[PDB]
């Protein structure tokens, strides 16, 4: 899609050479913002075919407060294997912070139920936020949260959401992360009887890996295709009741998928 | 300044009518990003005279982990009186989270010393972040943090910083908040032997109060003047050693200050 393709070209055009953790060099820009009107269609990159099944499974896993790989495995979703230990444990990552933020005095905060309450009881609030950046549990996580902070906003019966992404692999990570949060806004909106608004993406260190140049140039050649339409075939009793089958993406005609390897 | 004036006009041009906590209506836009190259001069609004002394005093107060009004009072700085209790206590706000984030197991995390370590030992890190959004202490704070999350970034010997502001009063709050963080980048940079880079401002609910329309129109009439130059007359032994006298702003020729009242 247009905004995505503009970002890629920008990193090429003005990114500085910056190496990552003992490895691959990257082209980096810092601070960037994109806006997707979810009313214009589901923001799934069309200039390269992307598979939604791992995204859906991972989101539903975040919502259950699950921090172990078991559920993803039952569904043959393997995107977190890289980080899990021999027990399939990832540490207090996303799921754990969203559903059970540990307090100094022994409580566990359900940030997403809190948010749902605010969206229904105080829609004009400027504090409808969920954070996965728990400073006290950072050392125990398999990896610090990439998408660390997100805020919801209601205006004219429309639910918007802004995500702060501290680090971003534009080619491999971003397409996957935009869809994941877009999908979450739709679920949130359906649950609160609100129309979908905007999904604003805000990133910090936004980069392209040096060994992805051929692929980015290949993708930059393609012309974006019309955005698909996301359809929820059911209306669960709560946000923790969604099933993989509930979602259907209609009208998705993408260019062929592109593969990008990684150093180790 | 230009970016600031563009924001004001934008809120006027496309902001929706949105009321705040049991009160004044506002014009609101959600998600906005501005960039200031600190090498081009200190970002202090010139189209309306602003006073830096309360800013400096407040920043130095944040750095000391102080959460009580006493220090500001000794200096006749009264911007936090509104929130303090009869004891001058504000609760675990900014200062407390920056210098002593409480963990579930009894530790207190010095986020700013952590950051300083990372800037000197691992400058290419994508995790150089300080968060004041401690979910477990939110109920105890006089008010939830407005400027809740900020990330540092190093590239080409230049220190950049991105701030996420959940809520923003464009006329009254923003000018004060841009200068405060710009000043902090300079101190951080000086301490780490780095040049200043960019200060990226990212906001969520960015608004203008309805009863500020005359003032915004007055300010929107003025032509921005050259940005002043920030000079630190000393190089303290640590970031916790700065004194009010250390800072001097040179070449500041602003238009007359404008006052904006508030409902109660």
């Amino acid at each position: 899609m247009k905004q995505y393709l503009e970002l890629m070209q920008k990193v090429l055009d003005e990114g500085t050479q910056k190496n990552d953790r003992t490895g691959t060099g990257t082209l980096s820009i810092f601070g960037h913002q994109m806006r997707f009107n979810l009313q214009d269609g589901f923001p799934l990159v069309t200039t390269k075919r992307c598979h939604l099944r791992s995204i859906i499974h991972e989101l539903l896993w975040f919502l259950q407060g699950d921090t172990n790989i078991a559920y993803l495995h039952e569904n043959n979703v393997t995107i977190w294997d890289e980080w899990a230990d021999e027990n399939g444990d990832l540490g207090p990552v996303y799921g754990k912070q969203w559903r059970a933020w540990p307090t100094p005095d022994g409580r566990h905060i359900d940030q997403i139920t809190t948010v749902l309450n605010q969206l229904k009881n105080d829609p004009d609030s400027r504090r409808i936020i969920v954070s996965a950046w728990n400073v006290g549990e950072l050392d125990k996580m398999a990896l610090a949260p990439c998408h660390a902070f997100f805020q919801f906003y209601v205006a004219d019966g429309k639910l918007s959401c802004q995500l702060y992404q501290r680090s971003c692999d534009v080619f491999l990570g971003l397409p996957f992360n935009i869809a994941s949060y877009a999908l979450l806004v739709h679920m949130m909106a359906q649950q609160c009887d609100l129309e979908v608004g905007d999904f604003v993406w805000t990133g910090g260190d936004t980069h392209l890996y040096s060994n992805h140049m051929d692929q980015t140039h290949l993708q930059l050649s393609r012309e974006p295709r019309p955005l698909p339409k996301l359809i929820i075939k059911r209306k669960p009793e709560s946000i923790f009741d969604y099933r993989f089958e509930d979602f259907e993406i209609e009208g998705y005609d993408p260019h062929p998928g592109i593969k990008a390897p990684v150093a180790i």
